[PDB]
């Protein structure tokens, strides 16, 4: 039990938009379709304004206890309602129960996250389809960043993929979770400071790259998770894949420069992967 009265008007109303009424959600508990350490992800059904039936996805919010983290799971629902892309998770809305936890709402994603896409050996995306990801990815990125927004935690498994194959950048506010470790997609100065950039961001996807081009191998396997800052500053970079193009292999390697200036900015990605991406031929997806 929460008390919605006594929160602060100000705020609550501001939040109005985002909110969803607990008759107008059906959450299947039955049919879990993600875990996070924070909570799981089922199956929902949405019933929008004019009364039809929209499949969805509902993350449950154990934990969230206190007024203070009440109070910042709206502010994170207003923050995500703002951003609309093409390759960025959109929020449908937030559901506060009467007895139960907070629910977040989110659009269904079909064909799950983008790593165990990548990974199932019934898919056969072609280097190209992958390339292409790469690319949504980047775009994504780009929009987030030119919102001065950091994600922090940008990987593979981080991004779903709907039922057209449109690759989405999620796991931010309210879906941030571990999802079934991210010291091995961070920059090398986060390691060392724990201060995050959109710079950092282009490292971590960079790695994510390298998940695309490997079919969500796992980096650094070898490595143990403590010395991997050290692995790093002797220069040690993850290999090349066996089928990565040079000239993408070149993209990851600017992307893991130890100077976080010298790195490409995401809009410069967005040109420099198309231009690639326009050089070969043929797509599954
Ligand atoms: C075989 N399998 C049957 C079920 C099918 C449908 O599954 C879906 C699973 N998840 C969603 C969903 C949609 C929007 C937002 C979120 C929350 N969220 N989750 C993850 C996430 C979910 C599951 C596993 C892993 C990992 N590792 C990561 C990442 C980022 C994020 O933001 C989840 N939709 C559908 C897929 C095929």
């Amino acid at each position: 039990h929460i008390d919605l009265s006594a929160l602060n008007p100000e705020l609550v109303q501001a939040v109005q938009h985002v909110v969803i009424g607990p008759s107008s959600l059906i959450v299947h508990f039955n049919e879990v379709i993600g875990r996070g350490h924070f909570g799981c992800v089922y199956h929902g059904t949405l019933l929008d304004n004019d009364g039809k039936k929209i499949h969805c996805a509902v993350k449950s919010l154990n934990r969230i206890t206190d007024i203070g983290e009440v109070s910042q799971f709206l502010t994170e629902g207003i923050i995500m309602k703002d951003f609309s892309h093409p390759n960025v998770l959109s929020l449908l809305g937030i559901c506060l129960r009467s007895e139960g936890s907070p629910l977040v709402v989110l659009p269904y994603m079909k064909h799950g996250d983008l790593r165990n896409f990548i990974r199932n050996e019934t898919h056969n995306p072609t280097v190209k389809d992958l390339i292409g990801f790469g690319l949504q990815v980047a775009k994504g990125m780009k929009y987030l960043a030119s919102k001065k927004f950091v994600h922090r935690d940008l990987a593979a498994r981080n991004c779903m993929l709907d039922e057209k194959f449109t690759v989405k950048v999620a796991d931010f506010g309210l879906a941030r979770d571990m999802y079934d470790l991210p010291v091995k997609w961070m920059a090398l100065e986060s390691l060392q400071t724990q201060k995050f950039t959109t710079k950092s961001d282009v490292w971590s996807f960079g790695v994510l790259l390298w998940e695309l081009m490997t079919r969500g191998a796992p980096p650094y396997p070898d490595v143990n998770t403590f010395d991997i800052t050290v692995y790093l500053l002797q220069g040690r970079r993850l290999l090349q894949p066996e089928y990565c193009p040079d000239p993408l292999y070149e993209v990851m390697l600017k992307c893991w420069h130890p100077k976080a200036e010298m790195r490409p900015s995401f809009s410069e990605l967005v040109s420099r992967i198309s231009a690639i991406f326009s050089t070969f031929i043929g797509e599954h997806y």
